[PDB]
């Protein structure tokens, strides 16, 4: 039995779906291997799209990594109501809906609490980003606009 990056994402997206659908938590795995604190990004594995930086990462101390800073490019903040209370979730339309949930109780630029699940995440070091397209990744990890 072979195993390619296609079959990687296919088997993966079952578990990513388990999180999106039921708010399902990954089992005890999310440690120094999966979310390694070396400089880079934390991306939704389904697409490899930048959600938040390792430069400004918060660790899974509150169960899931919850920082004040999203990446405005591929992250959509989207209001909902389950039962009498409103909530906001960060969720794309097509595929990236696995990101996480954000709350107006957390202080931020807009005043949202950027809380992403570790199951949907892979650490991608600045070294590995250079292999995968640094001009897309490192631009969001580190930029400057000299006027």
């Amino acid at each position: 039995m072979a195993y390619n990056k296609e079959e990687k994402i296919k088997s993966l997206n079952r578990m990513q779906y388990e999180v999106t659908q039921n708010n399902g938590t990954e089992p005890p795995f999310q440690n120094e291997y999966w979310d390694h604190k070396e400089e880079g990004l934390y991306v939704d594995i389904v697409s490899g799209k930048p959600l938040f930086t390792s430069k400004d990462k918060f660790d899974s101390q509150c169960g899931w990594p919850s920082f004040t800073k999203p990446i405005e490019e591929e992250v959509e903040e989207k209001l909902d109501t389950s039962h009498g209370m409103i909530r906001t979730e960060v969720r794309s339309r097509t595929a990236d809906s696995h990101l996480g949930h954000v709350f107006n109780d957390g202080p931020g630029p807009n005043g949202l609490r950027y809380c992403i699940n570790s199951a949907a995440l892979r650490f991608v070091p600045k070294h590995k980003l250079k292999e995968e397209g640094y001009e897309s990744y490192l631009h969001l990890f580190n930029k400057l606009e000299h006027h």
